């Protein structure tokens, strides 16, 4: 029917800052647990509330406090943020204390020393090379998204308005091209015949997760908010 | 409690098209065991559940994975025809019975690569504090850099006079990729200038790299990138 939901999904904060994560448990569940997970590592139990009462606590830092409300939703208030706080934060709910836990999608928090380096990607689509097509009868489009920071992007391919996965090969993880700039590439391979149809449309779509409306930004340059950036091309006859 | 769920292996590197088996031992007395898959930085994906040896719930488990629970209630996921996209953390969790609170294992980090020849241990460098810092802040920060390694299978720790320390340590939460086949990670240890001003204080940045297995093949001509410990160290110093 539905599962645990959380908000926000991605958030970027400056060191010394403050934010609040919220969790809505499955309807009828009254027990809510929070975990912290450094990317690629184990889940770390933080705290558990059942009928608003704290039942058990792990290594919840004193800078963090959690409260559960009448409707059983839970909020973690995180203050005086440190770089070390960059992690995934999962909430999970169960009907009662002692029962099976159902997991939320997680909130990814990234804490930076200076928000002034945050910047969205530029995205370029490259049509197939003549040599590739002549030699293999396949046609590979390259999408390059780069110049972005931090590394919170999601790249997808759309052909004639529909998302595709067949023939898609995306780099598993963006890499740094310089201190405050990432690069990520993807390829979509189709048949030469499919590419040679002028009426086929191709779009590489990137979603960048950045600053929110809320965040302060000094005059001068556009605020690097969450936004979509894409590049497109049509097929091309011989 | 007395113990928790354990898993094996903790890290493993496989080539595309290969096969491996991940194993989970539940908390003693628990007979319900579930597996989850998690791609780096994403949500947990429920794979499958066994209780008293019988499959109950199943999520989207690829046909290439098969899971079995055994007499002693431990569970094994046999993974075949591995794909790059199978690179993930795999958690198991156990509960007394189905429907009960589940307890998580530490996870197995599976990395699937196109070419094992890209696997490389880190170079580790320790930097003594700058004279400017000591003079102006009366603190002394040592920097440890561990870089040029692949894949992202490094753990960094600090040891002062033979004992692990945490006070004054700031380690990057995540290594970043320098390029498609190389990572970098840094850490700082800050101590007082007076503590650094002692020739007999010893400082060591210790890195553990999880690499290829004893069983993996490796061509002649360069050292095999096996699991190994790599460190850098310094003693404190008199006035200069």
């Amino acid at each position: 029917d539905s599962g645990v939901v959380q908000s926000p999904r991605h958030i970027i904060k400056e060191k010394g800052g403050r934010s609040v994560l919220t969790c809505i448990p499955i309807s009828g569940h009254s027990n809510v647990v929070w975990y912290q997970q450094t990317l690629g590592k184990e889940l770390k139990f933080l705290i558990q509330h059942y009928e608003k009462v704290e039942r058990d606590k792990g290594f919840l830092p004193s800078r963090f406090s959690v409260q559960q409300f009448d409707d059983y939703h839970s909020e973690m208030n995180m203050s005086a943020l440190e770089l070390e706080d960059s992690a995934m934060y999962f909430c999970a709910s169960s009907l009662r204390w002692g029962d099976e836990q159902y997991f939320g999608p997680g909130t990814r928090l990234t804490v930076l020393e200076d928000l002034r380096n945050v910047t969205p990607p530029k995205v370029s689509l490259f049509e197939p090379s003549k040599a590739e097509i002549a030699n293999k009868q396949k046609a590979t489009l390259v999408c390059l998204a780069r110049g972005f920071f931090p590394d919170h992007v999601e790249l997808s391919w759309w052909v004639n308005g529909k998302e595709v996965h067949s023939g898609v090969s995306t780099d598993p993880q963006a890499y740094k091209e310089s201190n405050y700039s990432y690069s990520l590439s993807s390829r979509l391979r189709v048949s030469a015949t499919f590419w040679h149809n002028p009426r086929n449309h191709f779009r590489c779509q990137v979603q960048f997760h950045g600053l929110s409306e809320e965040d302060k930004w000094p005059e001068g340059s556009p605020k690097p908010v969450t936004q979509n950036i894409s590049a497109e091309a049509w097929g091309r006859a011989d």
